[PDB]
């Protein structure tokens, strides 16, 4: 599945996790902000 | 963590639960209403 704000959760900034990768996390809400 | 509508679910009106407390529940939709 696509990485989204629904199938994931945040905790803290990117500095502490020993292996971490840059990728987009999609948000389904803001594409219809109006 | 901040008590949002994503951390929680609703059921009844407040009168039935013994020991319930009054507090705000945050909604992360509210800033996105452009
Ligand atoms: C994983 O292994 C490779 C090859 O030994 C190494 O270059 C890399 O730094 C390791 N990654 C982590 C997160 O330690
Ligand atoms: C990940 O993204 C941040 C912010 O652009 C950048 O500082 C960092 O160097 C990037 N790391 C890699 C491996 O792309
Ligand atoms: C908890 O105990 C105190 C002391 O007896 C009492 O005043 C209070 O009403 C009780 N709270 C609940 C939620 O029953
Ligand atoms: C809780 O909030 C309601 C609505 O403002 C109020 O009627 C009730 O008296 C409050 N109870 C307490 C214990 O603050």
């Amino acid at each position: 599945q696509i990485i989204t704000t629904d199938n994931t959760f945040v905790s803290g900034n990117c500095d502490v996790v020993i292996g971490i990768v840059n990728n987009t996390v999609y948000d389904p809400l803001q594409p219809e902000l109006d």
